[PDB]
Order: structure tokens, then sequence, then C-alpha cells
């Protein structure tokens, strides 16, 4: 009945994104995703603490979609019978049926197909919603990602200037519920169905025993922090399916930033700390003037440092004096 | 004093709204109100669970007032001698004797009126703020509403287009303290009296048992679900007097919305979750695309599923396939 | 090597603010500052807890410094030999090495001496950071502060009209972590480092038990209250260095806002409360219309009333009857 070109997307993982163009001569197409929901125990921090996760594409968050206003998104949702939980997926990006939630509840050894018309441009939050207390479950157990709804004619400051960005990361929050035992050492569970009852309880308590980037503590550190270099122009996309979070560039600043995640609006300017509301997504763009080690973290010092909610950028470049400069080094005293 | 002709009001229960204009060409009036306060033991949840209220006009939220800029409120305020508390009235939109609550406070068989010009456009909390501790324990209890003060003519989008609603609900999301015995059931009392020590120990501790509209777990659903059809603009004013919320229409969009509730600024535009600081109230549009049901939530999901913070609109009209469409129904993986 | 003239800065305890020019046809210095740490055993509250504090000149928050866009700011930074633990300072105000925090670390005995160029205008946290899990317990132990960079040209509302304040104060929220022994007493520690176990234990709640201004229940309020006549126009910069605040002026408003704090930003309208997300400062600007007693509070009121947030404002002037009256005394019903 619609008779626009396909594309086929290849998603990859986060905190990279899938090769897309930002100002586009194409016209609208119908754009084609798959993604194929796992269940699985994973280790989420340096301990050894175990979860049960669950996922879109074995990843915590789910891959980044890109595509541009007008597009009509294309989705095949796949439960594997490997799995043991109905799911679905609801795009705040889409119109109509509680997201898609009503049209895609999927048993495993099941698939549907998806069709939504991108007419709202930003960066969005997509997650399962199977119903009722599982809702949050299925969330906060890893079931969430984003979506970016790119203008036809590229990013602008509001004021005629575009804004090009020279690469872009997608870091996923996730605040995560592993109950403790009597001897104060987080539980370990055979299934997700086993550990249902202690984490709804814990849950309900509303305090997350882990703040997570990409999965993990330490996800985004080491051999796989985030990188740059001087005179870069970064695009930071940042989501939070259930809870608030405030990020935050050590040693930068947001130059261009869309805190509610809506390219209609126009980005403020030269922020030190944004925030995403829980169930959203946002984005920040950040031109990088000096090199060395920058930390990207959610401003609650105890989340970043102590819960597990701190990324690392490796900036290459020549140091500029100008900026900054240590006049003295540490000295006695007089 | 004051020679300006006098309108009187008849509240309505929310989540609806009493009838006023959008755009006027009345000039300044006295609008005249009254809100009698009412305490009393209520059930908040399906599992018959007891709370301790106190309310204006039998409500929580407390009625919506309407009004445009440079209107005089007239309030009466009503303490009956069937009250066993001082109570007063604190309104966020008028200026001076903090917000009125200095010249407000009545005991048990007193009523008092107070006028205030509506000099700021915009939704307001209003709540009771008798002194001290007592000023958290009479709020979180259920003792606010809050009130819009429209331009004169009517809404607009910053860019010199009218915005006119087809309708509009008020939705007051409440923070509640219940506590718990030793065995962890929900404690009842026989007076907000004795139910404060124990209440104000667990407010002191910042997490909600229950977060709900309209003052109990789905007062919004089913029979008083929020009504629309497809073409509708609707206006959704949200507040909260203590705690932030995220709200989000789930299938919808905030098509204009005033998160921070102020019509003095343009609204933002294609919101997919919008944010209400504590004690703060705001506003979001949006134009119905599609039929069917969707849920209005606090996008803290553990609230909005778990602890009652879950609204439904229920539209008619027909369904778009271009905006979205089940391409293949649920079937087994090839 | 850089030539521009030095202007020392004498730093005044909040929440008064050091004496600048809001517009300057000065051009650009260097603008000298000293810090001293100083660590110390505090009383937070009326009843008398104690609490190990870790401060910039002796004062929570740290002083507020003042420059202009495209100044060089030159801090000395001083741990002296009676202090227990290295510290330093990081700027949000500044570009590159972690905002200063990797050049400045230093051990007790210690000075260092920072320079760093103000391109980017607002309000901005400083804090230490001295590394790892150190990061969020230095800074709610105490060690941090706001640094304002103007626009050379002064304040404006964005539509080209000059916003002069008459005078500015400087109120830092910080939220304090002090446990409690098994009575249910707070616990008194007789050093920083013996309060360390018990404090992270709790910090990793994320409950305060303290929230507060200047450093102590009711440092704002009676000989220290705020001050401020009818027709004056004040700016209250307000910082939170790890968590969000809701600043609200009970009885005025927020004429002008800018929430997140950055000049460059057209400030809002007419607010009833406003948000501060966790590691940033805004600043609000009111000319007050009435005489008596205003209260400027978190508007979680639980917070405000009950865990010490809640400032005062003594106002001197003549009532506006127009804006605000009781047309009738609290009297019996009819
Ligand atoms: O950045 C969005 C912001 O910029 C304005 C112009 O101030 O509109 C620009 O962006 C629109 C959406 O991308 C474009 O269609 C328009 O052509 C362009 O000027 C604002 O209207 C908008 O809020
Ligand atoms: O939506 C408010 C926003 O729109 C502007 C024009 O961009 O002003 C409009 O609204 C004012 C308040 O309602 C009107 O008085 C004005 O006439 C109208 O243009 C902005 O100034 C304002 O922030
Ligand atoms: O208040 C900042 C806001 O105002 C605008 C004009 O609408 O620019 C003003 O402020 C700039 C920064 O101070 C000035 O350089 C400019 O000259 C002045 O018009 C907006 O561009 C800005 O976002
Ligand atoms: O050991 N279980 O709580
Ligand atoms: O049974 N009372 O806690
Ligand atoms: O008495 N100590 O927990
Ligand atoms: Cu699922
Ligand atoms: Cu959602
Ligand atoms: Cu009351
Ligand atoms: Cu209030
Ligand atoms: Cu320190
Ligand atoms: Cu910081």
């Amino acid at each position: 009945d619609l008779k626009l070109p396909r594309q086929k997307v290849e998603l990859v993982a986060p905190p990279f994104v899938h090769a897309h163009e930002q100002a586009t001569k194409q016209g609208p197409k119908i754009v084609e995703f798959k993604l194929t929901i796992e269940e699985k125990k994973v280790v989420i921090d340096e301990k050894g603490t175990t979860f049960q996760a669950m996922t879109f594409n074995g990843s915590m968050p789910g891959p980044l979609m890109v595509v541009h206003e007008g597009d009509y998104v294309e989705t095949t949702l796949v439960n594997p019978a490997t799995n043991t939980m109905p799911h679905n997926i609801d795009f705040h990006s889409a119109t109509g049926a509680l997201g898609g939630g009503a049209l895609t509840l999927i048993n495993p050894g099941e698939q549907v197909v998806l069709r939504w018309k991108a007419t709202k441009t930003g960066v969005f939050v997509y997650h399962c919603a199977p119903g009722g207390p599982m809702i949050p479950w299925h969330v906060v157990s890893g079931m969430n990602g984003a979506v970016m709804v790119l203008p036809r004619d590229g990013l602008n400051d509001g004021k005629g200037h575009a804004l090009k960005y020279d690469k872009v990361y997608y870091v996923g929050e996730q605040d995560m519920y592993v109950p403790r035992d009597e001897k104060g050492n987080f539980k370990s569970y055979d299934s997700p169905g086993e550990a249902f009852t202690d984490t709804e309880e814990m849950m309900k308590k509303l305090i997350p025993s882990h703040v997570v980037f990409n999965g993990k503590v330490g996800a985004l550190t080491g051999k796989n922090a985030l990188t740059a270099n001087v005179g870069e122009n970064v695009l930071i996309v940042h989501s939070q399916a259930n809870r608030d979070s405030r990020p935050h560039l050590i040693g930068g600043h947001g130059d261009y930033v869309w805190e509610t995640g809506k390219f209609g609006n126009a980005p403020e300017v030269g922020l030190e700390t944004w925030f995403i509301r829980g169930g959203s997504a946002g984005a920040a763009m950040y031109k990088f003037m000096q090199p060395g080690i920058y930390a990207y973290v959610t401003h609650n010092l105890i989340e970043a440092a102590d819960l597990c909610a701190t990324a690392h950028f490796k900036v290459e470049g020549k140091w500029n004096d100008d900026l900054m400069t240590q006049v003295k080094a540490p000295a006695e005293i007089p």
C-alpha cells in the first residue's frame, strides 16, 4: 500500500551509532530495523555482582536507531523461544497504540512487525511495556534504548546557523535494583522470574543499588573510553527510561543542549550540568578545546563515584595555556 | 473601596474544571470563590488502605480556580467546627503575606475572606501552610490544589498563533506517606492528630508509600477515564505541591508544553515527557491523532505502575494507518 | 607571559557577595583570589548535632567569586598543615584538566596557583574533587561554592532591556549525611577520617539527614535574615553541588530566572518555583512589591520545614492593598 524506497540499517552496539547522514537530500523512505530480545545473566560491577538482565539486541541500553523526519520506521521485533517471558516495544517517538506496545506483544517463539511514521524530531526513549507491574520491571531490567529523529536539513542553533557534529555517542543510563541477603551481600538468581519478588520489593522503595552507563560499572572507561580530538564537535545522546539524571562533562560544558531532547526547540547554550527527565532522552554537543581525560558523570556525585555512573573521554591535541594554566605547581606554604 | 463587577464561580471537583472563557472581552472583575475545609478518613487503594486526608472542598486535589490576568480573586475560606485543626491558604499566584497564608489562619468554627490581584499568568499551586512542621504535613495530607490565570487574549504559541483548547483537565498528583506496622501492613488511625507522629517519622525519610492522581489508585481509570476524540486539543494541567513529577502521555506527546507553568514564556514543542517541579503546576496541550486507550503517567514507572500514578484516556475516532500500522501480526519465527 | 592588569579581591562570607560592578568599561584583567581550606567540627542544628565539615575559607558554602567574561581568574588554593587530607578545586566555569582539579591537588602544608579564562557567562559551581569515592565525600562535607561570570554589559532580559540588581545574595544549599546510632541519636566523630566509613554507608542510600542553607538549620533567619525594601530588585544565586533543589520565594515570584544558571540564555519570566539541577547553580531576580516576612525554601516542604532548608527575608516598606487585602478578618461562621 505504502510505496516508498526501503533501506535496511545494520544496528551497532552502544555507545557507537550506526552510520547515517545529518542533512539529507533523500526524501522519505521506509527504514527497516530488527531487534532481537535476549534475557541473560550479566555481571554489572568489578566485584562480580550478577544481574538478571532483559535486553534488546543483547546490550544495555538497546541500540540507537537514527532516522529523519517523515521517514517510516519498520521494526521487526523477535522474541526467541530461549526467552521465558512475553515482551513488546513502545516508542516514545510514535503516535498511537501506547507507542506501539498494544500492537507488539509477543510470546517466546514469536515475532511482529510494526511501522510508525517519524512525525516528531528529537531523541526519544523506546522500551518494553508488557502490562501492569511488569512495565517497570522489564525497563529497570535493561529493556530500553533510544531513537533519534533528525530534521532533514540537520541540526541548527535556533538562530539560523547549522550545527554539525563530527561524531555521536549514545550513553544509556540504567538504574538497577539488586537485593541484598541478611549478611548484606548482593543476591544472585537463576532466572528473571525468580529475581522478580525480591526485586519488586526493592524497586518500590525507589533507591537503586547501582546506576551505570552502558550496562556495567566502568563500561565506558579504559580501553572503552570515549574519544575525541581538540576541535571535534561531539554529540552525546543521553537516555534514562525510569529515573532522572543530571549529566555533566567534567572539564567541559554543553555548548548546545536540548535537555528535553526535542529539536523543534532551540538548544540552550553554555551549560555546566543538564537534566534528563526520567522517561526521556536529551542531547548535548561540545567542541573540545583541551586534550586530556574528561569524566562524563551524572552530577549526583554519590551515584557517579559510588554507584557506577562515570564514563571517560580521552582527548588528543595541544594544550591551550590561555584557557588554563598551572601558574605555580604545588609547593610548601611560605 | 474597589468598585468592579462581581462574579460568583461554582467550583467543580477535579479532574473537571468550572466553565470559563479563554479569550475574553470582559475587563477585570472580582471573582468570588468559596472553599470549605474537610478533614476525613478516605480509602486510597484497591486493597482498602485508609488515610487521614485533609482537603479543600472534600477532594484531592482541591478544585482548579480559573481567572484572567488583572482579575481580583476573592476567596472565602471556611473551617467548620467539625474539623480539629487550624488551617489557612497560600496562593503561589498571589503577592505578599506568604501568599495569603499570614492573613488566613482560621480555627475550627471560623472563616476568612482574602482578596488578591492576579498579576501573573500561568498555572499555580495553592496549599495550606499553618506553620512549622505542620506545613508539609497538611500538604501531603491532601491540602493543595491549583489556580489558572489566563491572558485576556487566551493562550498563544509564542510565534503569534492562538492556541485554543477544546477541553481542560486538572490532574493533581499527591505523594502520600502511610506508615506500616511490624507485620508490614499499612496502619490505620482514628484522627489526623493520631496519624501525625508515625506519619512525620516516615515523611522525613522522603519515600512515599503511594503516589496517586485525584486522591486514589485508579481514580482516573474505568468509568472515570478521561476522554477525548481524534482532532480534539486537550489541555492537561498537572500540579505537585511537594515532590517532582515527570508526566508522559503514552502513545501521544506534549504538542505545546509550559513545564514551569507560566504563560509569559513560550511553550516548548513536541515533548515526550515533561517535568513538574515540586511546588508547582505545569500545563501541556495535545491534539489527539489516534483513537484507543492512552495512559497518562509519571514516567518513574515504579511510581506509575506500583505506587498508583496512572490515569487513562479513552479516545474515539478513526485509526490512522499512515501514522502507525501492524505490518505483520504476531507469528511464529521462521 | 600574560600582561594584563591585576586586581585583588577580598572575599566575603556568604550570603553576602564581594563588591563588584555589573556592567563595566574595564577590559579583561587577572583577578586574584585566595581560598584556604579548613576542616572543622561544626554544629548544624538547634539540637546541637555536630558534623565533620570540610570547607573553603571556613564557610559552607564557600564564598561567591564574581568576575566578567574574558577575565582571567587566578586562584591561590592553600591547604594548611593543620588539615589531615589532600584537597583540590574543580571550577565548572573553567575549561580543561577536570575543571582544574587535575592541576590543584595539594597535601596539608602545600599551596597551588591556577589560572583559568572565564569564557562562559553565568553562575557555576566550584568544588573539591580529590579522586574516586573521595569526590562525593568532600563535596557533601561542605567543599563547594560558586563563581559568577557576568557579561561586560551586565544582565539583560533577552528582549534588549537591561536588568540591574540592587543587591545580590548567595544561598548555598548543602545535603548532609549524619549517621545515627542504635538508640536513634546522631553520631559524633573526632575526625573526618573517623566519620568516613559510617558516612559513606549512609550516603550510598541517597537520603540526607539534613538539608541546610548557609551551613546550619536557621542560618538565614532572625538577626541573620536576608533583607530588602519594597522596590528593590534582588538577585538570589542558588547552588547545589550534589542534589537537586526547587527554590521558591513564599509570597513572591521569580520575575526573571536563569534556572540552568547561564546568561547566554534568556531568563524565563514570572516563575513560582524553579529547579536547580544537582551540580549547578542558578539565579533568580525579584522586585519586592510588599513588606513583611518572606520565606525562601526548597519546595520539597519536608526538606524545608523538617530537614533545615528555610531562609527568611524581612522586607520594609508600605503595604499595597490593591495587590492583596484581608477583606474580612477571621470570624465565627454565620
Ligand atoms: O532550533 C529550532 C528553533 O529555530 C527556529 C528559528 O529560530 O526555527 C529553525 O528550526 C526549525 C526547525 O528545525 C526550522 O524549520 C526553521 O526553518 C528554522 O528557522 C525556531 O522556530 C525553532 O524553535
Ligand atoms: O507565548 C509567550 C511568548 O510570546 C511572545 C511573542 O514571541 O509574546 C506573546 O505573548 C505575550 C504574552 O502573552 C503577548 O503579550 C505578546 O503580545 C505576544 O506576542 C513573547 O514575548 C512571550 O515570551
Ligand atoms: O539574554 C540573552 C539572550 O538575549 C539575546 C537577544 O535576544 O542576546 C542578548 O544577550 C546576548 C548575550 O548577553 C548579547 O550578546 C546580545 O547582544 C543581546 O541581544 C539572545 O541572543 C540571548 O540568547
Ligand atoms: O537471606 N535472605 O534474605
Ligand atoms: O506495630 N507497630 O509498629
Ligand atoms: O551504636 N552504633 O551503631
Ligand atoms: Cu520485556
Ligand atoms: Cu515510556
Ligand atoms: Cu491545613
Ligand atoms: Cu508553597
Ligand atoms: Cu577536599
Ligand atoms: Cu562538578
